[PDB]
């Protein structure tokens, strides 16, 4: 009897959605149309290539913390898209479509998983891969060079899916004044989730211990 709302309504119940908005963006996003196996089971479920689409619980509580710089007009990128499962939230949340000034970008370092995620999308919601200012692109982060670098600009939003052995400071140089960036760096024996924003040209604010899977260097 698992259905895409009740994990939404679960999740309110347990405190890990307390927000209208965190709540509405993931209600328009089923969660069994970007994984098959157990999708509304609260836990991360495995794709392909070591990885995981991450629990409904870390999607949720990234997107809270995202939510008030995810907005029509602004710019997002989502680093480590896997499943494209929050970058379609970050495409809803932004209207991509039908707000030309909003843009979202995913980065997946695995070309299979670009494509799983390009599977799902069309399936979900095709409108999505017919236009400008939406993309998920076969890249690792770690491989951005100058002339792309300049060429992505800045972004309000940066989510990183993966755990960071340091924080890259191209995430820091995409990074817009007043933009948020979300990712788990490394800290001794944990992985610590990180809210990084700008003010002038940064504030780290340690969240609190998670899991997740590496964030690739090659
Ligand atoms: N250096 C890197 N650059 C871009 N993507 C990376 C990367 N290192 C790991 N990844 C990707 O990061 C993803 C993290 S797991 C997937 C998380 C995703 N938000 C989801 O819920 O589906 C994996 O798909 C992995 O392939």
């Amino acid at each position: 009897e698992n259905n895409h709302k009740s994990l939404l309504e679960n999740l309110k119940r347990r405190g890990i959605i307390d927000d209208d908005d965190v709540y509405n963006t993931m209600l328009q996003v089923d969660r069994g149309k970007y994984i098959k196996e157990i999708p509304y089971i609260d836990t991360p479920v495995y794709i392909s290539h070591g990885v995981t689409i991450s629990a409904p619980h870390m999607h949720a509580l990234s997107l809270k913390r995202l939510i008030n710089v995810l907005k029509p007009g602004s710019r997002a990128i989502d680093v480590g898209s896997g499943s494209g499962y929050l970058t379609v939230c970050m495409a809803i949340k932004m209207n991509v479509l039908e707000n030309k000034n909003s843009y979202v970008i995913g980065l997946e370092r695995v070309k299979d998983l670009v494509n799983f995620s390009l599977e799902n999308i069309k399936r979900d919601k095709p409108e999505l891969l017919k236009i400008d200012n939406f993309k998920i692109i076969h890249k690792n982060i770690y491989q951005v060079n100058e002339e792309e670098k300049k060429e992505l600009g800045l972004f309000d939003a940066i989510h990183v899916g993966a755990s960071a052995s340091e924080l890259p400071e191209i995430l820091v140089d995409l990074l817009a004044e007043n933009g948020k960036l979300i990712i788990p760096i490394e800290e001794d024996y944990t992985q610590v989730l990180y809210e990084i924003t700008k003010k002038n040209g940064i504030i780290k604010d340690r969240l609190f211990d998670v899991c997740f899977v590496s964030l690739k260097k090659n």
